[PDB]
């Protein structure tokens, strides 16, 4: 009953996932969302159009429509966008940057040249908001009101987990839960290949592997136990599971997942350093 | 609005799986805890103490469980199954459906033991996993020689209340064991390691565990609810030149995919090997 | 393109591949093509002569002859070429650089010293244009007219896939489809060795492996499905294919192909940095 | 072409291969979809749906497919073949050509089953692949003891309509399985990974997939049309000091060639071992 108007600058995968999640949650009407993109011939744009989201090529129209304005363009596009519509940001706006790596400081520096106290929030979310099981963190900017952070948390909690963090954690969150779903999709493809190798039909192997991962993740979320203790409860002495865990260990399975989180976090920091030098 | 008002369930064995299934069934509301009985020779077990708190009836005597129950879950270690069947075989009656949850143990071996006492024992073999405790298990089952059509439908109805459940041919169950039976342990290992990675890059451990588990849960749900290939969903996360595709490369460089294939294979092979030792 | 005259500065592998492709496509007459090289005794020069292309040692003759001018020399030779013929570029010319790494900016700066508004196109293609199955991208320069891009796409679409890109994608394209045929030739040699190890005659193993790769690539191009889904359709449970896919995975096969695209792209960027520093 | 004038074709099994062959045969125009019949127990498959839309006649009864067809393709999983041969063996007649597509299954095992019913079953063993669906398959076949001369000629003409086809001795078919039978899956894996490499270096995924597939198709076509060795063609791409030779080094450092040899070998060996388990049983 808030009747919030939401805009997305950028009408790609994340704008679609968030719009789909918000509308499935019943927090927003699809036609109260407006998204802009210069390439109005993407599949994401077509899917947004079918949902009933309003679409325009003009970023200024998205700004003027919006109360909450999500920045959902590639990180290197954010400064061009802030130059373009910075004069259109109003005191009523909450600007939510979803761009990987882009700092609140960089955004406020651009926008403060126009109005003195732009309300900026930075978030890192992930594509599972599309099924309302996202993992979201956010940090509040210099001029964001206490009510702004609470509004953001309410909105993003409707599509998954949401919590406030200090901004200096967000690049690490990006490497864990931002990139996380891609590690899981890779793992599920491989587990299914394993099931197929041992004689299962592919359709059944995909379903079983995905259900196994979902159930295990839910167990851990609902348990106060260490993941190692939960692992111990699966493995009977001499049994099949502990034999399988040994071959994972012999390949350095754990180290590969640590490598992945690190690589994603470092690349996030490295891109932003490139961005800050280009300014 | 499901409820089996005339069904008494028993567990021979009162360990991790018996607890998980009993907790799942009671949370589902399809069974009252007092209609469940579990037996174990060790009544000083953490799982036994937990089943007590739920209201499950406990006894040291497997014969008591058999006499109380209609649906009888065998939830003991695989090498104990033949001793259990020798012990209570004379107590199996026409009304009993015997559901073996033991990894690897064949319908054939169970029916041969029980048929020495009374012909036509109704046997079902199932492979489930511990997430039935949060009603997100993955279960397959195969029906035995003398199981009636209504027996398998009833068991699918019961096991569907605590997660995914489908009928399979028995010769797929050892492979299912390697995938979704052992799968939760692969996930717990992966979540421990992902959290270590989060901590390495500066996150508090509690938050890293929560975010990693939420990421895995959400991705699995996305795939279950999508008609798209996991590779296509992966492509939607990875923007060109971005952080995710850099991370995917280092996974590939370590043969990440091959390790998970190795694991499913190793668990399946061990399951087959253990049963061959049992039958020899 | 009946009135169109095409020239190649540099008469080596790529010039032959494009001229053979163009003439087999019927979009160009061989006698309307001229190519120049210093060493008129190269094997590519002789093959070009056999198909009816006009040949000359003088790059200025090529320029005076043609409307569309392909630069098909090694990348470090481009600046020397642009200095030699810059004064002969006219308003009618479309200069198409095929050189790996070389930027539109560097070409326009050299040519603009002689005449303002040179019409420049940068492209990255590959050798399979010789069988009209090339993969080509192009970027239009500052002063290229809109019809210039449409003309180049029409011409290069006759010898394979062709699409316009932003210039900052071209170094990555170079690592993928520019170098890609070499990855495929390596893979085909190895697959044939595998067939021979298992008892096939070499000639048959080469033919079968190449047919397999061609068919699979065509399947993917004509399908809406993800390559992973097509892989799923081949491998039956417990079967020979999924066993072989495992051994590829155990060697990090996917990671090696990622390494290759990366290494070729990085080397391309590195070489242009040395050119721009010089 | 009088071979196909009035010929009817049947598929026992209605999965990926049956759809790929039926699609290729009809696209080639060598066969009308209504002259093709397929049978499968579970009509709940996706491939059974597509075959319906093509105009292919479907039925659950394998005996009906046998009665309809002159050329009978066996397109079921290898371990089902002896069960199928028990079921329809008394229905195989003199006029049938039985074409086994099952991996590993020997002409000998098929002829042993069918010869218990009628003395001279005409059997052909083939190994094809899924790109017949785009008429670019790679097919080999071996002729059985009782296959007539025109039988192999008929088979060759039919399978040549959807790609390369040549006759081989049967002892080569397990190795062909490891090379061109499994080969498309190696290519699909390689294209997925090449596209990941394009994406890592900044390309949109859609363009990376298109460029990688076009590169592989073009290189394969080049080799098929050239008399030159693959290494000489590789040499023509690599300029001294250039990007390609740098990329080839990193492939070599990972043993890229050996992985592909490993794959052909592993598929060939699994094919041999599947059959040895079948004939022991
Ligand atoms: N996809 C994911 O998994 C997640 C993405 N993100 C972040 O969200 C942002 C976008 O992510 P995707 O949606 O995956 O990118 P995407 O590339 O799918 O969509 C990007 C959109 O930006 C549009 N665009 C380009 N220039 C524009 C301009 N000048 N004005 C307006 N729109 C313009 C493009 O047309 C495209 O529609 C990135 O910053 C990424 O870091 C963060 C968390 C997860
Ligand atoms: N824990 C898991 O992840 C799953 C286990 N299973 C199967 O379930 C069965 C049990 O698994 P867990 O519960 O993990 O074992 P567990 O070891 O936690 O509990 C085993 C129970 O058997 C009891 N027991 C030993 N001898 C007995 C006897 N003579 N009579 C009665 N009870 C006796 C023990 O006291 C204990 O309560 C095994 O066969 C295993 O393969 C299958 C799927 C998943
Ligand atoms: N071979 C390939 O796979 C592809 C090559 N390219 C690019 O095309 C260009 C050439 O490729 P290749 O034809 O393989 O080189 P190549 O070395 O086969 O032929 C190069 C030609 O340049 C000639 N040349 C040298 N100095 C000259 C001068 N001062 N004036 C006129 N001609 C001169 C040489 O005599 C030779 O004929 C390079 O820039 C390369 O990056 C791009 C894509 C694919
Ligand atoms: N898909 C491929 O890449 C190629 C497959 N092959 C061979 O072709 C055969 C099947 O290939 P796919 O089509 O991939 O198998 P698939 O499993 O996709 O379809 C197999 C068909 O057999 C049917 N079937 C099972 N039992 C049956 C019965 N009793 N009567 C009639 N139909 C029955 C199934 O319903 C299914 O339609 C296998 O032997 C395989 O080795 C060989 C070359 C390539
Ligand atoms: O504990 C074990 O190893 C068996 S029970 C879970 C899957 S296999
Ligand atoms: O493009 C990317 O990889 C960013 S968006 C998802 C997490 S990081
Ligand atoms: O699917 C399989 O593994 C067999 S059928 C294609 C070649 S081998
Ligand atoms: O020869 C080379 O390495 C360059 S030109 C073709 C791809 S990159």
């Amino acid at each position: 009953f808030q009747s919030m108007s939401v805009g997305f600058i950028g009408a790609g995968q994340l704008a679609f996932a968030l719009a789909k999640g918000f509308t499935a949650a019943g927090v927003l009407a699809a036609h109260k969302i407006m998204a802009s993109s210069p390439d109005m011939d993407l599949a994401t744009v077509s899917a947004l159009r079918k949902m009933g989201v309003k679409l325009t090529p003009h970023n200024k129209e998205t700004v003027q429509h919006s109360d909450v304005l999500f920045l959902a363009v590639k990180p290197h596009i954010i400064p061009f966008i802030l130059d373009e519509i910075g004069a259109d940001i109003e005191d009523r706006h909450i600007v939510v940057s979803c761009a990987a790596g882009v700092t609140i400081s960089s955004i406020e520096k651009k926008l403060s040249a126009f109005r003195p106290a732009p309300r900026v929030i930075r978030c890192m979310t992930n594509t599972p908001v599309v099924v309302r099981e996202g993992a979201t963190v956010y940090a509040t900017g210099t001029h964001a009101q206490v009510e702004d952070g609470r509004l953001m948390e309410q909105l993003l909690s409707s599509v998954g987990f949401c919590t406030e963090v200090e901004e200096d954690l967000i690049d690490a969150v990006t490497g864990l839960s931002g990139s996380g779903p891609a590690y899981a999709f890779t793992a599920l493809d491989a587990l299914a290949d394993g099931g197929v190798k041992m004689g299962l039909p592919r359709r059944l192997a995909v379903r079983l592997g995905a259900q196994a991962l979902l159930g295990a993740a839910k167990m851990l979320l609902h348990s106060e136990q260490h993941p190692g203790q939960l692992k111990d409860n699966v493995s009977s002495p001499g049994g099949a599971t502990i034999h399988a865990l040994h071959v994972l260990e012999s390949g350095g399975f754990r180290s590969l997942l640590i490598n992945a989180v690190e690589a994603s976090c470092i690349r996030t920091r490295e891109l932003q350093s490139m961005a800050d030098q280009e300014q």
